[PDB]
C-alpha cells in the first residue's frame, strides 16, 4: 500500500444521497471496497463492521433488488433492519419528514430512503442526525450506478473506468440516466446518451456534468443517431421506457417514439465490437412472461420492448451479475459511512 | 440420506422417497425436543432466507420465520404488495436475482409450475409453502403430530380419514403422503370433489409398493370406521362471499365433522385434526353471517368437536414450525 | 426486588393492571436500560426470544420502538401489519392467540377495542403487550413519565403538575389520567366537556388518586387548567380510524384548546415544557394537516409551529423514550 487513507476518513458519517456529493476518488474507493467485501463474502472470511447497528429501510415505492440488497448487506454485516413499506410510511400525510427524521434518528443508527423528490431525501439527510442513504428518488439512483461501475470493471479485463465507453439507450431523463451521466463525468468515462431529444436529461444537469467531465477527461455525447451513438461501445445499457408511479397513459405516446432505440442484435452489431456487453438495471420487459409487458407488447405488435429476449439471454448479457452487485456496493456504502 | 437431502428443493412430496420423508419427520422430532430442552444447535448461522408470499398466510409465514430465527438465520419477508413479482418481472428473472442474494427461498403462491420454475432457476434451495396443487410442509406437520399422538405406532400402521373437499392442495398432499408412508387413508366427500384421477392413479401405484391403502367414498360411516384420526378443512371458497355458498354448503354439509362422526369411528381415542383456519362457530363476522344464512354454528367442524379433548389442532399448528425447521436444516444446514 | 419477581410473565395491557410501585419499577428499569445502552454495557435478556408484532392500525414510533428494543436485547421479531382482514373477520382472536402462543415467546398488539387485546392476553399463554387500543395507550405514558422525571431536576412524579389539552377522552388522555392517579400526580384535563373521559373511568381514577395524594381536575377553562403547570401535553384532535368527516365539526369546537405561546404564558411558569405523543399537525408539511388547517384558515392545529420547535418542546426526547420504556416492559415480563 501506497494507498491514501484520506477517503475512508472522509466517508465516515456521511450521507449517500447522490453522486454529485462525492469526489472521483471517494467513488473509486467505494467501488474498491465493494470488490473487497464481495471477495471476503465468497471466501467465508467477511468481518462484521455493523454489529449491534439497527437500520430503518423506508420505501415509499416498490422494490425487489434495492430492498433485498440493503437487507442482505445489513445481515451479512451483523446489523438488524426494520422494513417500512409503502402502506407503512406516514410521511407527508400524517407526519412531516422533518419530524420523522428526528424520531427515526433517535432510534436507528442509519436510514435508507426510496421515494419521490430528491428534496425529501435531502431533508431527511439534513435532519436525521445519522447517515441517510438514497435508494432511489425521481432524480437520482446512486447505488445502482455503483453497482454498474463495479460490474463494468469486472467485465473489462484490466481496463479502468476512465478507459471505458458506453451508451445508454432510451429515456435518458430518468433517475438512472441522470446518475449514469453524473457517474461517467466523475470517473472520466465516455458516455453516449442515445434517445429522442425530448427525453435527454435536464439541460442544467448536462451542463454541470460537462464541466465535471472537462476536469476528469471524460466525455458526454447526446444524440438521436443509434449507429453513431453506439459505435465502439464496450457496454450498451437500457431501461424500461416508463418509470415507477407514472400512469399507464405514459405508454401511448412513448412507444412509437422509443421503438427505434430498442436494444436488439442489430444494435449490438452496430457497435463493431464482438465483445460488447449488455446491461439493464431491471426489471426489464423483454418477452411476454410479464402481465404488463405482455399486454403492452401485444397492444403495439412487439416481442420485448426496450430490449429483445435474444439480447437479454445472450452471452453478451451481464444483467444478473449487475444485479448481484447491488448488494456488494450497498454494503460498501453502509460499511464506509457507518462501519467501525 | 442426510447427504442426499443437502441442496435439494422441497417442492412436493412426490420428489422424495419414503425414507427421506421419514428422515425429515425424525429430524423434526429431534429439533423439537432440543428446543424444549434449551439445547438446540444452530445449523443455519450466517444464512439469509427470502420468504415470498404472493398470497398472505400468517401461519406458514410465522413458522418459517420462527424456524429460521431459532436456527440462526435471517429472513426477508416479501408479501403480496411492495415487490415486482408476476407483474413487472418474470419468475425466471426474479429467481436469478434472489438466488444471487439469498441462501434459500420460500414461495407461497399459485400454480405448482411457478414454484417449479423458481426451483429450476434460483440455484439455491426453494421450498413450497403452498401452491394450488400441493402443500407439503403442512403434511409433514400432520404426520409428526400423528406419530406423537399414536403411542409408538408407526405411520404404516395408522388409518385416517379426510372429510370434505378432497380436490385441493391439502387433500392431494395427504393422499401422496399416505401412499408414500404406507398409510391407510380414506377420502370421504362428494365424488365431484375427489382429487384429480390422474393423481389418484399415481398414488395407487405408489401405495402398492409401500403397502399403503387409498379409498375414496361418499359414505361417511364406511369411510371413518376404525380411524385413528379424522381430518377436515374449510370447504367453501374464500375468494367468494357467504352469499355464493348455498350450493356448496348443502353439498358438503353431510361431511361435517361433528360428535356423531367421531362416534361412527367406533374409536374412543379418535383424534381430530384441521390445517386451520377453521370455521367452527359464530364468533367471527363470517361465522355470524353463516349462522344467520344457513342456520349452522360451524361448517366443516362443530365447536364441540373443535374444543374437545379429541382435538389436537393446536399441537398440529405448533408442528408446522418444527417440520419447516427440519426441511431448512436438511436442505441448507451446515 | 419484590416488584421484579411479581412482573415476570405478566401481560402489559393497561396501567390499571399495575400497582404504583410496579409502574415506578418499570420507569426505573427504563432509565437503567437507557444508560446501559449509551455506555455499551447492555446485557441481553431476551436472547433466543421471538416476538410477534401485530399491528391492525398504523404506527411509526410504537413499531420502531418494539423492533429496536427487541434487537438491542437479542430477540427477533415478526411484524404483521394492517391488511384488508382484521382478526375476528374470518379467524377468532381466540384461535389466533393460541397459534401465536405456540410459536412466539411474546406478542405485541395494536388495534381496536381493549376487549380484543384482553382476549389475546387471556388466550395466548405468553406475555401480551398493548401498543395502543381505542381506550388505552400504556407504553406511551411510561415514556411520558420517564421524560417528565428527566426534565424535572430531581422532582418525583408525586410533585409534578401537568395539563392535557384537547380531546381528553382518547387513549392517551385516559392513560394519562390513570397514570397521574397511580403516581400521585396533579393532572388537569382541559377541553370541551363533551370530550372529557367516561364518568366511570374518572370516578375510578378519583378513588385511586385519593389514596396516592394525587389530584384530578376536569375543566373547559384553559387559564385555570394550565396555571402552575410543569408540562403541557396535547394530541391530534381526531383519532386513528375515525372518518375524515370528524374534522368538520370538531376543529371549531377544539380550536380554543390549541397549544400556542399564549397558553404557555398562562402557566406563569418560565420553565414550562411542552409534550406531544406524536405525530403532530403543527404546520403545512403534511397533506392532512395542510388541508384541515386550510379549511379553517389556520397554521397548525392542536399545537403551533412556534411552540413545537421552541426550547420548551421536549417531544423528541419523549419519542426516544418510547423505546427505552418498551424495552423495560419486555425485559421485566419476559426477560430471563
Ligand atoms: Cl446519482
Ligand atoms: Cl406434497
Ligand atoms: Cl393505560
Ligand atoms: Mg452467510
Amino acid at each position: 500500500y501506497f494507498q491514501s487513507n484520506a477517503m475512508a476518513f472522509n466517508l465516515r458519517n456521511r450521507n449517500f444521497l447522490k453522486l454529485l456529493d462525492f469526489s472521483t476518488k471517494e467513488i473509486q474507493f467505494l467501488i474498491d471496497l465493494s470488490a473487497d467485501l464481495k471477495k471476503a463474502k465468497y471466501a467465508g472470511t467477511e468481518q462484521k463492521k455493523l454489529l449491534g447497528k439497527n437500520i430503518a429501510l423506508i420505501f415509499e415505492k416498490a422494490s425487489t433488488r434495492t430492498r433485498c440488497a440493503f437487507e442482505v448487506a445489513a445481515f451479512d454485516q451483523g446489523a438488524q433492519v426494520t422494513y417500512i413499506g409503502p402502506s407503512g410510511s406516514q410521511i407527508g400525510d400524517k407526519e412531516s419528514m422533518k419530524d420523522t427524521a428526528r424520531v427515526l434518528g433517535r432510534m436507528y443508527d442509519g436510514i435508507q430512503y426510496r421515494g419521490f423528490g430528491q428534496a425529501i431525501v435531502e431533508e431527511l439527510g439534513a435532519f436525521a442526525g445519522v447517515p441517510v442513504w438514497n435508494g432511489l428518488t425521481d432524480e437520482f439512483h446512486p447505488t445502482q450506478i455503483l453497482a454498474d461501475f463495479l460490474t463494468m470493471l469486472e467485465h473489462s479485463q484490466g481496463k479502468a473506468l476512465a478507459d471505458i465507453q458506453f451508451a445508454y439507450l432510451g429515456d435518458a431523463r430518468n433517475n438512472v440516466g441522470n446518475s449514469l451521466m453524473v457517474g461517467a463525468a466523475k470517473m472520466g468515462m465516455d458516455i453516449r446518451l442515445v434517445g429522442p431529444q425530448a427525453y435527454w436529461p435536464d439541460e442544467e444537469l448536462v451542463a454541470a456534468c460537462q464541466a465535471i467531465a472537462k476536469q476528469t477527461g471524460g466525455k458526454i455525447t447526446l444524440t438521436e443517431n443509434v449507429a453513431e451513438g453506439v459505435q465502439g461501445c464496450d457496454f450498451l445499457y437500457t431501461d424500461v421506457w416508463v418509470s415507477m408511479g407514472e400512469s399507464p397513459e405514459a405508454w401511448d405516446e412513448r412507444v412509437a417514439l422509443m421503438k427505434p432505440y430498442q436494444v436488439n442484435m442489430n444494435v449490438l452489431k452496430q457497435t463493431g465490437n464482438p465483445n460488447v456487453k449488455f446491461m439493464h438495471c431491471l426489471p426489464a420487459f423483454h418477452n411476454d412472461e410479464t402481465t404488463i409487458g405482455k399486454q403492452v407488447a401485444d397492444k403495439f405488435g412487439m416481442k420485448g420492448l426496450e430490449v429483445t429476449e435474444e439480447v437479454f439471454e445472450s452471452e453478451h448479457s451481464i444483467v444478473f451479475d449487475e444485479a448481484e452487485n447491488r448488494m456488494h456496493t450497498i454494503k460498501a456504502v453502509m460499511v464506509a459511512t457507518l462501519g467501525s
